[PDB]
Protein backbone atom coordinates (compact mmCIF):
# COMPACT_ATOMS: atom_id res chain seq x y z
CA UNK A 1 0.00 0.00 0.00
CA UNK A 2 1.49 3.17 -1.70
CA UNK A 3 1.24 6.71 -0.14
CA UNK A 4 3.33 9.80 -0.94
CA UNK A 5 4.80 13.59 0.64
CA UNK A 6 5.75 16.48 -1.00
CA UNK A 7 7.59 19.00 0.68
CA UNK A 8 7.81 22.60 -0.87
CA UNK A 9 11.08 23.27 1.19
CA UNK A 10 13.14 26.53 1.48
CA UNK A 11 15.99 25.65 -1.01
CA UNK A 12 14.49 22.69 -2.34
CA UNK A 13 10.78 21.00 -3.74
CA UNK A 14 11.08 16.83 -2.70
CA UNK A 15 8.96 14.09 -3.13
CA UNK A 16 8.88 10.64 -2.13
CA UNK A 17 6.51 7.43 -2.55
CA UNK A 18 6.65 5.18 0.28
CA UNK A 19 5.06 1.36 -0.04
CA UNK A 20 4.05 0.65 3.16
CA UNK A 21 4.93 -0.16 6.29
CA UNK A 22 8.54 0.84 5.47
CA UNK A 23 10.14 1.56 2.29
CA UNK A 24 10.87 4.46 0.03
CA UNK A 25 10.63 3.48 -3.28
CA UNK A 26 11.41 7.08 -5.24
CA UNK A 27 12.73 10.42 -4.17
CA UNK A 28 12.73 13.37 -6.31
CA UNK A 29 14.08 17.06 -5.94
CA UNK A 30 14.29 20.31 -7.37
CA UNK A 31 15.99 23.35 -6.13
CA UNK A 32 14.01 26.58 -5.13
CA UNK A 33 15.23 30.09 -5.72
CA UNK A 34 15.23 32.12 -2.03
CA UNK A 35 15.24 36.30 -3.94
CA UNK A 36 16.06 39.09 -2.04
CA UNK A 37 15.49 42.03 -4.26
CA UNK A 38 16.55 44.14 -0.70
CA UNK A 39 18.46 43.91 2.19
CA UNK A 40 16.89 41.42 4.70
CA UNK A 41 14.16 40.61 2.36
CA UNK A 42 13.43 36.89 1.55
CA UNK A 43 11.09 35.69 -0.98
CA UNK A 44 9.64 32.94 -3.35
CA UNK A 45 8.18 32.48 -6.41
CA UNK A 46 4.96 30.23 -6.24
CA UNK A 47 5.00 29.23 -9.83
CA UNK A 48 8.34 27.78 -9.41
CA UNK A 49 6.54 25.72 -6.66
CA UNK A 50 4.12 24.51 -8.45
CA UNK A 51 6.32 23.94 -11.15
CA UNK A 52 8.48 22.28 -9.10
CA UNK A 53 5.84 20.08 -7.74
CA UNK A 54 4.74 18.64 -11.06
CA UNK A 55 8.36 17.92 -11.90
CA UNK A 56 9.27 16.02 -8.81
CA UNK A 57 5.53 13.80 -8.49
CA UNK A 58 6.04 13.14 -12.74
CA UNK A 59 9.67 11.84 -11.48
CA UNK A 60 8.53 9.69 -9.09
CA UNK A 61 6.37 7.59 -11.29
CA UNK A 62 9.09 7.38 -14.10
CA UNK A 63 11.23 6.22 -11.38
CA UNK A 64 9.28 3.63 -9.60
CA UNK A 65 7.84 2.53 -13.12
CA UNK A 66 3.91 1.94 -13.63
CA UNK A 67 4.21 -1.77 -12.73
CA UNK A 68 5.16 0.03 -8.99
CA UNK A 69 2.82 3.35 -9.48
CA UNK A 70 -0.31 2.83 -6.73
CA UNK A 71 -0.57 5.65 -4.71
CA UNK A 72 -3.38 6.08 -2.49
CA UNK A 73 -3.01 9.24 -1.13
CA UNK A 74 -0.55 12.45 -0.56
CA UNK A 75 0.05 15.06 1.91
CA UNK A 76 2.24 18.42 1.52
CA UNK A 77 4.10 20.03 3.44
CA UNK A 78 6.49 22.66 3.35
CA UNK A 79 8.09 26.10 5.32
CA UNK A 80 5.43 28.59 7.41
CA UNK A 81 4.26 30.56 7.73
CA UNK A 82 5.03 31.73 3.91
CA UNK A 83 2.34 34.75 3.28
CA UNK A 84 0.79 34.44 -0.58
CA UNK A 85 -1.70 36.74 -1.92
CA UNK A 86 -4.13 35.52 -4.43
CA UNK A 87 -6.78 38.08 -6.30
CA UNK A 88 -10.31 37.39 -7.19
CA UNK A 89 -9.35 35.48 -10.22
CA UNK A 90 -6.53 33.25 -8.67
CA UNK A 91 -3.90 34.66 -9.85
CA UNK A 92 -0.32 35.33 -7.94
CA UNK A 93 -0.30 39.38 -6.54
CA UNK A 94 3.52 39.74 -5.77
CA UNK A 95 6.14 36.98 -4.70
CA UNK A 96 6.18 35.14 -1.78
CA UNK A 97 7.17 36.26 1.64
CA UNK A 98 9.12 33.61 3.74
CA UNK A 99 9.07 33.65 7.21
CA UNK A 100 13.03 34.34 7.46
CA UNK A 101 11.62 37.52 5.90
CA UNK A 102 12.82 40.78 7.87
CA UNK A 103 11.16 43.77 6.26
CA UNK A 104 8.56 44.46 8.53
CA UNK A 105 9.72 45.65 11.93
CA UNK A 106 8.16 49.02 12.16
CA UNK A 107 4.73 47.06 11.75
CA UNK A 108 5.86 45.01 14.25
CA UNK A 109 5.90 47.88 16.68
CA UNK A 110 2.55 49.23 15.92
CA UNK A 111 1.00 45.61 16.42
CA UNK A 112 3.15 45.61 19.77
CA UNK A 113 1.93 49.07 20.55
CA UNK A 114 -1.60 48.40 19.80
CA UNK A 115 -2.71 45.40 21.36
CA UNK A 116 -1.39 43.57 24.37
CA UNK A 117 1.38 41.18 23.70
CA UNK A 118 0.85 38.97 26.54
CA UNK A 119 -3.05 38.49 25.74
CA UNK A 120 -2.20 38.12 22.38
CA UNK A 121 0.53 35.50 23.12
CA UNK A 122 -2.08 33.55 25.89
CA UNK A 123 -4.48 33.65 22.83
CA UNK A 124 -2.68 32.22 20.15
CA UNK A 125 -0.04 30.61 21.17
CA UNK A 126 2.55 32.95 19.71
CA UNK A 127 4.11 36.20 19.93
CA UNK A 128 3.67 39.12 18.20
CA UNK A 129 6.56 38.93 15.80
CA UNK A 130 7.76 39.70 11.98
CA UNK A 131 6.22 35.96 11.51
CA UNK A 132 3.04 37.22 11.78
CA UNK A 133 1.08 36.65 8.71
CA UNK A 134 -0.58 39.84 10.42
CA UNK A 135 2.76 41.37 10.68
CA UNK A 136 3.39 41.00 6.68
CA UNK A 137 -0.14 41.98 5.87
CA UNK A 138 0.67 45.73 7.94
CA UNK A 139 3.67 45.81 5.74
CA UNK A 140 1.66 45.15 2.36
CA UNK A 141 -0.89 47.45 3.25
CA UNK A 142 1.06 50.61 3.95
CA UNK A 143 4.17 49.56 0.86
CA UNK A 144 1.84 48.44 -1.33
CA UNK A 145 -1.49 49.28 -1.14
CA UNK A 146 -2.78 48.50 -4.58
CA UNK A 147 -1.40 44.90 -3.89
CA UNK A 148 -3.68 45.12 -0.45
CA UNK A 149 -6.55 45.83 -1.87
CA UNK A 150 -7.28 43.15 -4.39
CA UNK A 151 -6.54 40.37 -1.68
CA UNK A 152 -9.11 38.18 -2.06
CA UNK A 153 -6.72 34.77 -0.60
CA UNK A 154 -3.95 34.81 1.92
CA UNK A 155 -2.56 31.85 2.41
CA UNK A 156 0.91 29.78 2.86
CA UNK A 157 2.78 27.94 0.51
CA UNK A 158 1.40 24.42 1.35
CA UNK A 159 -1.71 25.38 1.48
CA UNK A 160 -1.32 27.00 -2.64
CA UNK A 161 0.13 23.89 -3.88
CA UNK A 162 -3.33 22.10 -2.16
CA UNK A 163 -5.31 24.25 -3.73
CA UNK A 164 -3.69 23.48 -7.45
CA UNK A 165 -4.09 19.76 -6.62
CA UNK A 166 -7.79 19.70 -5.19
CA UNK A 167 -9.26 23.19 -6.09
CA UNK A 168 -10.51 23.71 -2.58
CA UNK A 169 -10.23 26.66 -0.52
CA UNK A 170 -8.39 26.08 2.88
CA UNK A 171 -5.50 26.46 4.87
CA UNK A 172 -3.70 24.62 7.55
CA UNK A 173 -4.83 25.24 10.61
CA UNK A 174 -1.25 25.47 12.15
CA UNK A 175 -0.51 28.23 9.00
CA UNK A 176 -3.41 30.03 10.57
CA UNK A 177 -1.89 29.90 13.95
CA UNK A 178 1.62 30.74 13.81
CA UNK A 179 0.21 33.34 11.62
CA UNK A 180 -1.85 35.17 13.81
CA UNK A 181 -5.39 34.18 13.23
CA UNK A 182 -6.56 31.32 15.53
CA UNK A 183 -7.59 31.77 18.90
CA UNK A 184 -6.31 28.33 20.90
CA UNK A 185 -9.47 28.56 22.99
CA UNK A 186 -11.86 28.08 19.93
CA UNK A 187 -9.53 26.18 17.06
CA UNK A 188 -10.86 28.58 14.57
CA UNK A 189 -9.99 31.53 12.30
CA UNK A 190 -11.32 34.96 14.57
CA UNK A 191 -12.90 37.74 13.24
CA UNK A 192 -11.23 39.93 15.82
CA UNK A 193 -7.33 38.58 15.15
CA UNK A 194 -7.92 38.82 10.69
CA UNK A 195 -9.02 42.20 11.66
CA UNK A 196 -6.03 43.18 13.00
CA UNK A 197 -4.31 42.86 9.63
CA UNK A 198 -6.97 44.77 8.07
CA UNK A 199 -7.92 42.62 5.73
CA UNK A 200 -11.40 41.41 5.06
CA UNK A 201 -12.06 38.64 6.82
CA UNK A 202 -13.31 36.60 3.84
CA UNK A 203 -9.73 36.49 2.61
CA UNK A 204 -8.47 33.82 5.35
CA UNK A 205 -9.84 30.56 3.99
CA UNK A 206 -11.26 28.50 6.20
CA UNK A 207 -9.20 26.25 8.89
CA UNK A 208 -8.83 22.44 7.84
CA UNK A 209 -6.41 19.70 10.14
CA UNK A 210 -4.00 18.24 8.66
CA UNK A 211 -5.00 14.23 9.22
CA UNK A 212 -8.95 14.95 7.48
CA UNK A 213 -8.84 14.95 3.92
CA UNK A 214 -8.52 18.15 2.56
CA UNK A 215 -9.93 16.74 -1.26
CA UNK A 216 -9.13 15.26 -4.25
CA UNK A 217 -6.88 15.54 -7.01
CA UNK A 218 -8.42 16.94 -10.30
CA UNK A 219 -8.62 16.53 -13.92
CA UNK A 220 -6.49 19.53 -14.72
CA UNK A 221 -3.94 18.76 -11.92
CA UNK A 222 -3.60 14.77 -12.25
CA UNK A 223 -2.44 15.91 -15.99
CA UNK A 224 -0.12 18.50 -14.51
CA UNK A 225 1.24 16.09 -12.30
CA UNK A 226 1.10 12.71 -13.47
CA UNK A 227 -0.89 12.07 -10.18
CA UNK A 228 -4.08 9.45 -10.59
CA UNK A 229 -7.11 11.25 -10.92
CA UNK A 230 -9.26 11.58 -7.81
CA UNK A 231 -6.02 10.69 -5.49
CA UNK A 232 -7.32 11.69 -1.93
CA UNK A 233 -5.30 14.85 -0.61
CA UNK A 234 -4.48 15.26 2.96
CA UNK A 235 -4.73 18.41 5.07
CA UNK A 236 -1.36 20.38 4.60
CA UNK A 237 1.40 19.84 6.96
CA UNK A 238 3.34 22.06 8.48
CA UNK A 239 7.18 21.11 7.80
CA UNK A 240 9.07 21.03 11.50
CA UNK A 241 6.02 19.50 12.67
CA UNK A 242 6.24 16.37 9.86
CA UNK A 243 10.00 16.53 10.53
CA UNK A 244 9.15 15.67 14.15
CA UNK A 245 6.72 12.98 13.28
CA UNK A 246 9.29 11.18 11.58
CA UNK A 247 11.63 11.29 14.24
CA UNK A 248 9.13 9.07 15.75
CA UNK A 249 7.63 11.89 18.31
CA UNK A 250 4.20 11.08 18.81
CA UNK A 251 3.36 10.54 22.51
CA UNK A 252 3.01 13.54 24.79
CA UNK A 253 6.95 14.15 26.16
CA UNK A 254 8.64 13.35 23.53
CA UNK A 255 10.79 15.14 23.05
CA UNK A 256 13.08 16.40 19.81
CA UNK A 257 16.32 18.08 19.41
CA UNK A 258 17.47 18.72 16.15
CA UNK A 259 21.18 19.69 15.60
CA UNK A 260 20.84 22.24 12.47
CA UNK A 261 22.62 25.16 11.61
CA UNK A 262 19.97 26.79 13.94
CA UNK A 263 18.55 24.51 16.77
CA UNK A 264 15.09 23.33 17.35
CA UNK A 265 13.22 21.21 19.63
CA UNK A 266 10.31 20.54 19.30
CA UNK A 267 7.84 18.22 21.69
CA UNK A 268 4.48 16.49 21.70
CA UNK A 269 2.07 17.36 24.18
CA UNK A 270 -1.59 17.33 25.51
CA UNK A 271 -1.48 20.59 27.51
CA UNK A 272 -1.54 23.51 25.16
CA UNK A 273 -0.42 26.58 26.98
CA UNK A 274 1.54 29.45 25.48
CA UNK A 275 4.28 30.98 26.56
CA UNK A 276 6.67 33.75 26.09
CA UNK A 277 9.56 31.19 25.91
CA UNK A 278 7.93 28.87 23.16
CA UNK A 279 6.04 28.92 20.38
CA UNK A 280 3.24 26.79 20.05
CA UNK A 281 1.60 24.33 17.13
CA UNK A 282 -0.80 21.63 16.88
CA UNK A 283 0.43 18.54 16.68
CA UNK A 284 -0.29 16.15 13.17
CA UNK A 285 -1.26 13.50 15.99
CA UNK A 286 -5.03 14.16 16.07
CA UNK A 287 -5.32 15.68 19.98
CA UNK A 288 -1.85 16.48 20.49
CA UNK A 289 0.17 19.99 20.78
CA UNK A 290 3.80 20.98 19.90
CA UNK A 291 5.21 23.25 21.80
CA UNK A 292 8.57 24.45 20.04
CA UNK A 293 11.63 26.50 19.90
CA UNK A 294 14.66 27.52 18.33
CA UNK A 295 17.83 28.82 19.06
CA UNK A 296 19.20 30.93 16.51
CA UNK A 297 23.03 29.74 16.97
CA UNK A 298 23.59 26.05 16.90
CA UNK A 299 25.33 24.41 14.31
CA UNK A 300 26.13 27.92 12.37
CA UNK A 301 27.76 28.74 15.84
CA UNK A 302 30.53 25.78 15.58
CA UNK A 303 30.93 26.55 11.63
CA UNK A 304 31.95 30.10 13.17
CA UNK A 305 34.16 28.32 15.90
CA UNK A 306 35.97 25.65 13.90
CA UNK A 307 37.15 28.46 11.60
CA UNK A 308 38.60 29.85 13.82
CA UNK A 309 40.05 27.62 15.56
CA UNK A 310 41.00 24.85 12.91
CA UNK A 311 41.45 27.44 10.02
CA UNK A 312 43.15 25.34 7.38
CA UNK A 313 41.72 21.92 8.68
CA UNK A 314 39.14 21.97 6.28
CA UNK A 315 35.88 19.14 6.19
CA UNK A 316 37.96 17.55 9.26
CA UNK A 317 37.85 20.53 11.09
CA UNK A 318 34.79 19.42 13.32
CA UNK A 319 36.55 15.71 13.37
CA UNK A 320 39.86 17.30 14.37
CA UNK A 321 38.50 19.77 17.10
CA UNK A 322 36.00 17.08 18.49
CA UNK A 323 38.93 15.19 19.25
CA UNK A 324 40.94 17.51 21.21
CA UNK A 325 37.84 18.47 23.52
CA UNK A 326 37.59 14.59 23.92
CA UNK A 327 40.46 14.81 26.05
CA UNK A 328 39.21 17.52 28.06
CA UNK A 329 37.43 17.20 31.47
CA UNK A 330 33.58 18.19 31.61
CA UNK A 331 33.58 22.20 32.33
CA UNK A 332 36.64 22.56 30.62
CA UNK A 333 38.77 23.80 33.40
CA UNK A 334 36.13 27.07 34.57
CA UNK A 335 35.21 27.70 30.97
CA UNK A 336 32.11 29.14 30.49
CA UNK A 337 30.08 29.93 27.21
CA UNK A 338 27.14 31.98 26.60
CA UNK A 339 26.28 30.81 22.87
CA UNK A 340 23.93 34.07 21.37
CA UNK A 341 26.12 35.13 18.36
CA UNK A 342 22.63 36.29 16.14
CA UNK A 343 21.14 36.81 20.00
CA UNK A 344 18.85 34.53 21.49
CA UNK A 345 15.24 33.20 21.03
CA UNK A 346 14.70 37.46 23.79
CA UNK A 347 17.12 39.89 23.46
CA UNK A 348 20.18 40.59 21.62
CA UNK A 349 22.89 39.37 24.10
CA UNK A 350 26.09 38.58 22.26
CA UNK A 351 28.60 35.77 22.30
CA UNK A 352 30.75 35.58 25.59
CA UNK A 353 33.72 33.24 26.91
CA UNK A 354 34.45 34.01 29.96
CA UNK A 355 36.67 31.99 32.93
CA UNK A 356 39.61 32.05 29.96
CA UNK A 357 43.36 31.52 31.38
CA UNK A 358 46.63 31.16 29.75
CA UNK A 359 46.24 26.95 29.82
CA UNK A 360 42.73 27.09 27.92
CA UNK A 361 44.05 25.36 24.95
CA UNK A 362 41.41 25.19 21.65
CA UNK A 363 39.72 21.90 23.22
CA UNK A 364 38.81 23.45 25.74
CA UNK A 365 37.16 26.40 23.60
CA UNK A 366 35.66 24.10 21.45
CA UNK A 367 34.26 22.30 24.37
CA UNK A 368 33.06 25.07 26.03
CA UNK A 369 30.98 25.67 23.07
CA UNK A 370 29.67 22.11 22.84
CA UNK A 371 28.48 22.30 26.31
CA UNK A 372 26.82 25.75 25.83
CA UNK A 373 24.68 24.57 22.92
CA UNK A 374 23.88 21.49 25.25
CA UNK A 375 23.10 24.20 28.02
CA UNK A 376 20.31 26.31 26.34
CA UNK A 377 19.11 22.76 24.90
CA UNK A 378 18.62 22.18 28.82
CA UNK A 379 17.30 25.20 29.31
CA UNK A 380 14.72 25.00 26.62
CA UNK A 381 13.57 21.78 28.74
CA UNK A 382 13.31 23.03 32.13
CA UNK A 383 11.07 25.52 30.14
CA UNK A 384 8.92 22.90 28.71
CA UNK A 385 8.70 21.26 32.01
CA UNK A 386 7.34 24.38 34.21
CA UNK A 387 4.73 24.87 31.73
CA UNK A 388 3.65 21.21 32.37
CA UNK A 389 4.78 19.69 28.84
CA UNK A 390 6.64 16.94 31.36
CA UNK A 391 9.36 16.48 28.40
CA UNK A 392 10.55 13.18 29.55
CA UNK A 393 11.60 11.16 25.85
CA UNK A 394 14.34 12.45 24.05
CA UNK A 395 15.27 11.96 20.43
CA UNK A 396 18.57 13.75 19.07
CA UNK A 397 18.39 14.25 14.77
CA UNK A 398 20.52 16.10 12.21
CA UNK A 399 24.03 16.94 11.38
CA UNK A 400 25.46 17.42 15.46
CA UNK A 401 24.28 14.31 15.95
CA UNK A 402 27.17 12.51 13.76
CA UNK A 403 29.67 13.78 16.81
CA UNK A 404 29.88 11.37 19.74
CA UNK A 405 31.17 13.67 21.79
CA UNK A 406 28.98 16.75 21.65
CA UNK A 407 25.87 13.89 22.30
CA UNK A 408 27.90 12.00 25.01
CA UNK A 409 27.98 16.00 26.21
CA UNK A 410 23.60 16.64 25.47
CA UNK A 411 23.17 13.17 27.54
CA UNK A 412 25.58 13.95 30.13
CA UNK A 413 23.78 17.59 30.89
CA UNK A 414 20.55 16.54 30.09
CA UNK A 415 20.88 13.87 32.34
CA UNK A 416 18.50 11.62 30.29
CA UNK A 417 19.09 9.02 27.59
CA UNK A 418 19.14 10.69 24.22
CA UNK A 419 17.97 8.81 21.22
CA UNK A 420 20.02 9.36 17.90
CA UNK A 421 18.29 9.29 14.62
CA UNK A 422 19.15 10.06 11.36
CA UNK A 423 16.15 11.77 8.66
CA UNK A 424 18.06 12.57 6.27
CA UNK A 425 14.93 12.74 3.32
CA UNK A 426 12.64 15.00 5.73
CA UNK A 427 9.78 16.72 6.50
CA UNK A 428 8.04 14.89 3.50
CA UNK A 429 8.22 11.43 5.66
CA UNK A 430 6.22 13.64 8.38
CA UNK A 431 3.62 13.92 5.22
CA UNK A 432 3.97 10.70 3.71
CA UNK A 433 2.88 9.27 6.91
CA UNK A 434 -0.46 11.60 7.22
CA UNK A 435 -1.56 10.00 4.47
CA UNK A 436 -0.11 6.35 5.36
CA UNK A 437 -2.68 6.74 8.57
CA UNK A 438 -5.15 7.86 6.57
CA UNK A 439 -5.24 5.02 3.94
CA UNK A 440 -5.85 2.24 6.79
CA UNK A 441 -5.43 1.24 10.31
CA UNK A 442 -2.93 -1.33 9.92
CA UNK A 443 -0.39 1.31 11.43
CA UNK A 444 -0.10 3.96 14.27
CA UNK A 445 1.34 7.02 14.12
CA UNK A 446 3.72 5.59 16.43
CA UNK A 447 4.77 3.34 13.21
CA UNK A 448 6.38 6.24 10.93
CA UNK A 449 10.36 5.39 12.60
CA UNK A 450 10.43 2.66 10.23
CA UNK A 451 11.37 5.43 7.44
CA UNK A 452 13.90 6.45 9.57
CA UNK A 453 17.75 5.72 10.57
CA UNK A 454 17.14 5.58 14.15
CA UNK A 455 20.63 4.80 15.74
CA UNK A 456 22.65 5.21 19.26
CA UNK A 457 20.57 5.07 22.23
CA UNK A 458 23.28 7.09 24.28
CA UNK A 459 23.06 6.58 28.63
CA UNK A 460 24.11 10.03 30.55
CA UNK A 461 27.01 9.40 32.97
CA UNK A 462 25.60 9.99 36.28
CA UNK A 463 28.40 11.01 37.86
CA UNK A 464 28.85 13.69 35.73
CA UNK A 465 25.17 15.30 36.48
CA UNK A 466 26.84 17.38 39.03
CA UNK A 467 29.55 19.19 37.16
CA UNK A 468 27.01 20.01 34.50
CA UNK A 469 24.56 21.06 37.12
CA UNK A 470 26.97 23.78 38.67
CA UNK A 471 28.04 24.48 35.13
CA UNK A 472 24.38 24.89 34.28
CA UNK A 473 24.19 27.15 36.95
CA UNK A 474 26.78 29.36 35.96
CA UNK A 475 25.33 29.29 32.81
CA UNK A 476 22.45 30.61 33.90
CA UNK A 477 24.39 33.61 36.44
CA UNK A 478 26.46 34.56 33.27
CA UNK A 479 23.43 35.92 31.49
CA UNK A 480 21.80 37.38 34.52
CA UNK A 481 24.80 38.92 35.73
CA UNK A 482 25.74 39.97 31.47
CA UNK A 483 22.07 41.15 31.24
CA UNK A 484 22.73 44.96 32.51
CA UNK A 485 25.68 45.51 30.19
CA UNK A 486 24.14 44.05 27.05
CA UNK A 487 21.02 46.65 27.55
CA UNK A 488 23.53 49.57 28.18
Amino acid sequence: RQVIGLDIGTTSTIAILVRLPDTVVAVASRPTTLSSPHPGWAEEDPAQWWDNARAVLAELKTTAGESDWRPGGICVTGMLPAVVLLDDRGAVLRPSIQQSDGRCGDEVAELRAEVDSEAFLARTGNGVTQQLVTAKLRWIERHEPAVFGAIATVCGSYDYINMLLTGERVVDRNWALEGGFIDLASGTVEADLVALAHIPPSAVPPAHPTHRVLGAVTAEAAALTGLPTGLPVYGGAADHIASALAAGITRPGDVLLKFGGAGDIIVASATAKSDPRLYLDYHLVPGLYAPNGCMAATGSALNWLAKLLAPEAGEAAHAQLDALAAEVPAGADGLVCLPYFLGEKDPFASGTFTGLSLSHTRGHLWRALLEAVALAFRHHVAVLDDIGHAPQRFFASDGGTRSRVWMGIMADVLQRPVQLLANPLGSAVGAAWVAAIGGGDDLGWDDVTALVRTGEKITPDPAKAEVYDRLYRDFSALYATLHPFFHR
